[PDB]
Parts: structure tokens; C-alpha cells; sequence
């Protein structure tokens, strides 16, 4: 009955609204993992701007997913968002596991909509998901393990803090 | 054991955790009125685009009492965000009628949270209410009775249709 | 006693005052056409707005008459300002027709002004309502008997409405 | 029946307009103090063009009213307004002295005011007084305090004025 | 006998200018911190630069808070400032817990003064706290509470060494 | 044991710290002179300026003092800072006579400490107080003197205020 629908799976419909769910459930894991680094007791704004600006990146992700869905001619259906899997989130070293952790669920997720899209033979999907996605997570993913290796250096020994402050102050 | 908590009852600390989940539940709701006036069977884009804004505004809200309640040595807690009451919005009267409700009770809430900090003496509280939230609830409230009396007027007849037309070409 | 003054009547100073006092009568019915127009349940701003520029527009008439009382030396004698004639307006089409009332009763009265005035022998009177007051006044009533116009129109018929959008859109 | 009105008092909103009339009074009885200033046989500009500028200010005072009264649901009611109580004003010390004595009357009134919205629990009300109208009371009273002080010191005697001008001319 | 005095306690007046010593005082404490850390044989010059800034800020508010009390009718009277509790201030971590506690007996004060003119039903006076004061001490406590607990992370261990470098280097 | 300490008595150490109590309570003498001029009562807000910046400058004397005391590894030690000499301060005239006397006590101790650096052979000490201070402190005492005279021939009679004004506004 919509007049704009075209090559577009009931399937493909339904893993859109799931990955919506699945990106703004993200979004909210950073926002409650930015704040806990802006706690005074914790105190790393430096951390928590980190993490702001991916609950910025999963929230834009959810709404490119909603204006596709609309573009395409599928019916956008929320559901409720579950809150994040912790209250407080540990050292930095923890929070950059943690946030990994989720991207990679957010990675396979995009490869389990672009499994079912090439069979359902819906090349527009995949084009989207390219696009905007699935380069976008291995760059970030790239980004989070450069930095758990750099604070495992940091945290670890004054040899791997040594090579840290060389390459950051003399190169 | 926070060393910087002074005069912050821990009664407000848990109403503005349960505010905070109101508005991300109003920012959701926004999003899901704003998406509906995207389907191309709706189609009103300035509709989607005025709810767009709503969300951001809700989500800017909690966001800064998030801020305020580490600035107080508060403890932000996150809960399970509702999805919206609604999957389909009707019309723009409809839509608006669900907003204005929406922000009746966010301003409600407000109200009921300066009764709160009054009776727990908490003067940064009420400062921090008025300065960023009555007077902006009242002002979108007031531009919402507004915009249901101008549809109710467009959608009503040739003589409101007519003096609509008379005040936005001629005036 | 006034050292200034000079072919200046007690009948003229009198009837200025007089109408200083109809001018911010009619300043003060304005002010409440425009607050009622501002209503949320009326909420037609660009109605409100046209009517505060009056308020204004009328205060200004007043002030000016008062200045020229001073210029020839006699004496501004303030009396009560009588409210306006109705707490709630109307329609558009209502006020507008009060406005033009109010203004043809502003307007008679600066001519019954020239005429004391003439028969005052008293020139410069004459040349300041010349100035200042009569071709506005027309001006004025010229518009608002084409807004009568026109919102009869547009609120009259499809074929009213038709022509007021042509004219409006394509010229 | 007003559908944006909340935690609006019948009481809040009758001596709101209560408000409004006083300070159109006060604009009232300003606009008659300025131009006693400007009569010939006075001819003290910079008092006229002082009260001239409250004369605004109060009119303003009351716009802000009237705007909030919509703001919050509630229905601008004008009454008559009372002529300022005198015609003629006598010295500058006189006028500053009535001047004084009004601003402290409307100060009364808006600390009257504050105790009604705090009995009727309306937060919005108290930061509305807070944002536009108590510092403003304070401010203005402080400087007629000082100018009363100035121009008794200026009348008094040779010693106040040599004081005066060395203030003024040396430093 | 002051001409401008109204709702003006003789209790708050006096609770005033405690308060200009009590900022006074605090002013001398950040003086001496600064100081101290300019000592040749402390020679943390950006410690003392914050302990200057915060010199100044506490001096402006004493300056405000006798503005204020003229502003109102009060009589500024001043007492005899007492030297800071101490004569060297220890280490950086030492320094920032004095300053803590210190903010703390101002902040403290201040609601101090909330009570009071709330029980002398004084809305300008909780107008000028809120305004200049409440929040101000809260964003400063949270600041320093910030420093604090980096403080404590940099001298405690390489662990925090580490997570602050990475913050500040890497994010 | 301090590592910088070259040339430095014990004796001037504790002069200068001395000195700088006496510049803070010069400071202190000014501000409490600065508002009173601030009283509505008073309200000579030149004065009240004049004296701000007096305050200004005694705190930065102060300020270049204790500066100057690390510089040479002195150690600053503070005192309890005394009250001003009176509460209120009369006229212009007797304020300018307290603020001369004071300039006076100031300039003395700068001679005092000359006197002791020479008998201690300091001349780091010596050029330190010519760069700074004995100058400034004879421009000032200049300026109040002149000003003891403009103040007392304003005051005084007819024939003083008349040569004040053609000086000012002739010349
Ligand atoms: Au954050
Ligand atoms: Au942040
Ligand atoms: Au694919
Ligand atoms: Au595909
Ligand atoms: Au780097
Ligand atoms: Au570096
Ligand atoms: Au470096
Ligand atoms: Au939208
Ligand atoms: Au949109
Ligand atoms: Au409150
Ligand atoms: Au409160
Ligand atoms: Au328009
Ligand atoms: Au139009
Ligand atoms: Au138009
Ligand atoms: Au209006
Ligand atoms: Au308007
Ligand atoms: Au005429
Ligand atoms: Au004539
Ligand atoms: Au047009
Ligand atoms: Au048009
Ligand atoms: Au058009
Ligand atoms: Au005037
Ligand atoms: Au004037
Ligand atoms: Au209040
Ligand atoms: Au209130
Ligand atoms: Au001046
Ligand atoms: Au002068
Ligand atoms: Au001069
Ligand atoms: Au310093
Ligand atoms: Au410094
Ligand atoms: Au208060
Ligand atoms: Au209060
Ligand atoms: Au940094
Ligand atoms: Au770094
Ligand atoms: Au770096
Ligand atoms: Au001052
Ligand atoms: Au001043
Ligand atoms: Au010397
Ligand atoms: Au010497
Ligand atoms: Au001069
Ligand atoms: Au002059
Ligand atoms: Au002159
Ligand atoms: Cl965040
Ligand atoms: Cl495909
Ligand atoms: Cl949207
Ligand atoms: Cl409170
Ligand atoms: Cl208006
Ligand atoms: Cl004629
Ligand atoms: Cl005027
Ligand atoms: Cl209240
Ligand atoms: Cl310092
Ligand atoms: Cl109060
Ligand atoms: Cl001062
Ligand atoms: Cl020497």
C-alpha cells in the first residue's frame, strides 16, 4: 500500500527499526559513560568529551537508519530503549573495553544487515550501509584499539610511558 | 563521602535522575512525531523538522541536569527509556495536542521538583530550574496553544482559512 | 502671564488637551486590541503587531500635540484615561472595524481642531495639523478600509479568497 | 477552559493586571512630570528628557506584564487610568521627591506580588519578578536616593555646591 | 531615616557585611596560597597564578556584596580582616584542600544568608545570591574538587599517571 | 638555607613584610572611603571612583612588595589586616585630608626603608623602592595637595568658586 515501496524486504524493514534500537541504545551507553568521567571523583573531562561526542555519532547513525527507512518506504517502529549494562564504568582502560566491545556488536550487526540484504537482492541497502557505515566503524574501531594498546603503554611501566612521551614531545 | 556535596539532599539527587528520564523520553517521543511527518503518506516536512528541534531541545535538557547533578556531587543513574506512547500521530492537530500534553507534564515535573528542593532548602536547585527550564517551558507552551488554535482555525473553515491568510500576506 | 505666548486662544489650548487626551485614549485601545490578538486562544500575532505599532503610532500623535502645547505656551492639563470600550475583540474583521471607527473619530475631531482654529484666526495650529496629522489620518483610513476589504473577502467565499491569492502569488 | 494555563492562580492573575494599570499610571504621571519641565516659564530639558525615559521604561514595565499574563493563560483586564496626582510639579527637588515616592510604590507592589506567588507556589511568577523588575526597583530607587542627595547638596549652600563641582569638574 | 531603605532587614544588612569580611578573608587566603607557591623553593607558578585569579574573584565579590548594600540602604561597616590559617600551605594537594574547605564556609555562608532573607522575606536579596553567588561557588567547588582527585591519581601512582596523560595527550 | 638569598638582612625581610600590612591596610582604608562616597546619603560617585583606584594602587604596591620579597628569598608573612581609622569620613574635604595623611605614613615608612637597606647596604633594595614608589607616592601627595586646595577654594566663598570655573571653562 505504500506508493513509494520498492525492492524493499519485510525483512530488511524490521532489522532497520532493530539497528535503529541498536544505535540509540549505543548512543545512550556513551552518554551515561561520559558522565561518569565528568564525576569529580573521576574527573576526566578530556575522557568524557570522548565519549559525548560518540553518543553524537551513534544518535546521527539511528537517524540516518530513520531517514532511510522513511526513503525507502518502511514504517519507522521504536521500541523501548534498555538502559546501559553499567552504572559506573571503572579506569578509562575499562571504558575503552567496554565501548569496543560495543562498536564491534555494532559492526556485526551492519554485516548481519548486509548478509540479509544481499539476499534479499536490495543493492540500495548495501550501498547505504557502505556509505555511511561500515568503513565508519573499522576507522573508530582502528581508533579504540590504538588507544587501549596507548593506555595499557600509560598504565603499564615507565618503559612503555617513556616511549609514549617520545613520540608524543619529541616526534 | 563525596567531597564536594554540600546541601544537596539525596531526595532531589534521585528526582533529578527520574527527570532526566523524562525528558530523554521526551526527546524520544519528539523523534518518533518527527519521523511519522517524513512517511512519504504523511509528508509535512516542516512538521518533522519542528519536532526535530523538540527533540534536540528535550535531549539538551537532560544533558544539562545531567551536567548539574555531577556539578552537585550528585550520582547520575540511567533507567530503561519507554518508547512512545504512539507508533502513528494522526494529524498535526493530533500531534500537537500529544506535544503540548507531553510538555504540560515535563513542566509539572519541574514544579513538582522546585516544591521538592523548597522543602529541602536548596536555593542552586531552584536558581538552576528558573534560569534554564520555567520560563522555556512556559514560552513552548504558549507557542503550542498558539499553533493549536491557528490549525484548529486552517483546518476549521473558509472564514478561519481567511483570516490566517489575512494575517500572514496582509500583515 | 506666559511670556511666549502669542495669537494663542484659551479655546485652542483647551481643545489640544482634549485631544491629547482622545489621542492616548486611542493609544490605550490599541494596546488592548493588540494584547487580545496576542491570546493563545485568538493568536494572531501579525493582528497583535499591527495594533501595537498603532498604540505606538497614536502615543506619539499625543505627544506631539503635547510638545506644540509647550511651544506656544500653554499649559498640558492630563484627566483620566477612560479604558477601552471592550475587554475582547472579536474576529480580525471586528477589530479592524472598531479601528477605523476609533480613527474616523480621532479624524473628525482634528478637523473640528481646524475649525476652531480658523475660526480662532490662529495660523500656525492649522499648519501643524497640516504637518502632522490630517494626511496621516487619511493615509491611515485608506488602509484600513482596503483591510475591511479584503478580509471580507477572504473570509467571504472561494471566490474571494481566489482573487486575493492571485493578486497575492502571481502579481 | 485555557489550554496552556498551569499553576496559574485566579489571585496571580488579578493582580497582574492590577500591575499593569499601576504602571501605566506610573508612565502616566512620568509623561506629566517631563513636560511641566519643558513649559517655558521651567525650561529644564534634561528633567523633561529624564522622565521622559521613565515615562518609557514604566510603559514598558507594563508591555512585559501584559505579555506574561498571556504567556501564562490568564486575561489582560484595563481599567480606567487615574491622572497623575498633581498638575503642576513645582522644583526639581519636588519632582525627584513624587518620583521617589511613586517608584517605592510600585517596588511595594511588586514585593506584594512576590509574597501572593510564593503563597501560590508559582516559581515562573517569582523568576519573572526576579528577571525583569526587583534589581530594576532597586537600581532606580538607589539613583534617586543619589539625585535627591546631589540636588539637595546644589541648593543648599555654597559648600555643597563647591563639593559638587569638584566632583564633578576635578574628578 | 535612609530615603531609599525598603524591605531592607537591619539582620540581613548586618549578616551582609559579615559576608564582605568572610570574602575579605578568603580573598588574604588566596593571597598567601599564591604567594607561597612563588617561594623559590616551591616554584609552582601556575599554582600561584590560580590562587591570584581566585584573590581577585573573592575580592569582587566582597566588592559586589557592599555595592549591593548601598544599592539597598544598608550601611557598610568594615571589621578587622584576619590573617590566612596559616603561614605555608604544604604541598599542591594540601593547598587545594584548604581552598576546598574554604569555598565550602563561603558557600556555606551564602545559604546562610538564603535562610535569613527568606525568613526576613527579602526576594531581591535571594535574586542578587542567585545571581552572582550560588552558582558561581558551585561551578568553583566542582572545579576544585576535579583537582583534587587529579591531584591525588598524578602523585599516587603510575596507573594515574598514566590515564591523566592519556587524557590530556592523547584525547 | 634558602638557595637564591644573596645581600637580603633579616632586617629589611621584616620591614618589607611590615610594609606590605601597611599597603593592604592603605588599600583597605580606601575602599571603606570609596563606598562610603557611595552612600546614597553621600553619593559623590567620583569620589567613590577616585578612591577605588587608590585601593587599586595601594593592593598592587602590596602586590610588587611581596613579589619582590621571593625574588631576593625573603619569606612573606601576613598579619591581621586592622580595620580603617573611622567608619564614616565626612566631607570631600576631610576625606581628602585622611587619604594626604595616610599617603604621608606610607611615603615615611618607603624613607624608613630606604634608611634601613643604606645602613644594610642593599642597593638592590634602594633601586627597587626609586623604580616603584618614591615617585609615585610624591606625584600623589602632589595631587592631593592640589586637590586639599581646589576643595578648600570651592568651599570657601564666591571668589574661589568664580577662579575654579575660569580655569576650567576659560582656560
Ligand atoms: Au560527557
Ligand atoms: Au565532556
Ligand atoms: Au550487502
Ligand atoms: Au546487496
Ligand atoms: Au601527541
Ligand atoms: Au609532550
Ligand atoms: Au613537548
Ligand atoms: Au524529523
Ligand atoms: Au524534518
Ligand atoms: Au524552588
Ligand atoms: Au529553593
Ligand atoms: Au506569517
Ligand atoms: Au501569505
Ligand atoms: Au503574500
Ligand atoms: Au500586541
Ligand atoms: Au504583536
Ligand atoms: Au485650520
Ligand atoms: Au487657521
Ligand atoms: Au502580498
Ligand atoms: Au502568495
Ligand atoms: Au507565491
Ligand atoms: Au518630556
Ligand atoms: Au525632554
Ligand atoms: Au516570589
Ligand atoms: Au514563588
Ligand atoms: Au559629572
Ligand atoms: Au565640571
Ligand atoms: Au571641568
Ligand atoms: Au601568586
Ligand atoms: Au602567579
Ligand atoms: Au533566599
Ligand atoms: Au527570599
Ligand atoms: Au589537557
Ligand atoms: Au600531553
Ligand atoms: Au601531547
Ligand atoms: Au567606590
Ligand atoms: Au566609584
Ligand atoms: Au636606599
Ligand atoms: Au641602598
Ligand atoms: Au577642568
Ligand atoms: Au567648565
Ligand atoms: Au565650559
Ligand atoms: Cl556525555
Ligand atoms: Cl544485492
Ligand atoms: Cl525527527
Ligand atoms: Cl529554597
Ligand atoms: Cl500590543
Ligand atoms: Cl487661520
Ligand atoms: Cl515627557
Ligand atoms: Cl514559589
Ligand atoms: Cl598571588
Ligand atoms: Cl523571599
Ligand atoms: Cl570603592
Ligand atoms: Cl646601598
Amino acid at each position: 500500500s505504500s506508493q513509494i515501496r520498492q525492492n524493499y524486504s519485510t525483512e530488511v524493514e524490521a532489522a532497520v527499526n532493530r539497528l535503529v534500537n541498536l544505535y540509540l541504545r549505543a548512543s545512550y551507553t556513551y552518554l551515561s559513560l561520559g558522565f561518569y568521567f565528568d564525576r569529580d571523583d573521576v574527573a576526566l573531562e578530556g575522557v568524557c568529551h570522548f565519549f559525548r561526542e560518540l553518543a553524537e555519532e551513534k544518535r546521527e547513525g539511528a537517524e540516518r537508519l530513520l531517514k532511510m527507512q522513511n526513503q525507502r518506504g518502511g514504517r519507522a517502529l521504536f521500541q523501548d530503549l534498555q538502559k546501559p549494562s553499567q552504572d559506573e564504568w571503572g579506569t578509562t582502560l575499562d571504558a575503552m573495553k567496554a565501548a569496543i566491545v560495543l562498536e564491534k556488536s555494532l559492526n556485526q550487526a551492519l554485516l548481519d544487515l548486509h548478509a540479509l540484504g544481499s539476499a534479499q537482492a536490495d543493492p540500495h541497502l548495501c550501498d547505504f550501509l557502505e556509505s555511511h557505515f561500515l568503513d565508519e566503524e573499522v576507522k573508530l574501531i582502528k581508533k579504540m584499539g590504538d588507544h587501549l594498546t596507548n593506555i595499557q603503554r600509560l598504565v603499564g611501566s615507565q618503559a612503555g610511558l617513556g616511549e609514549y612521551l617520545f613520540e608524543h614531545c619529541t616526534l
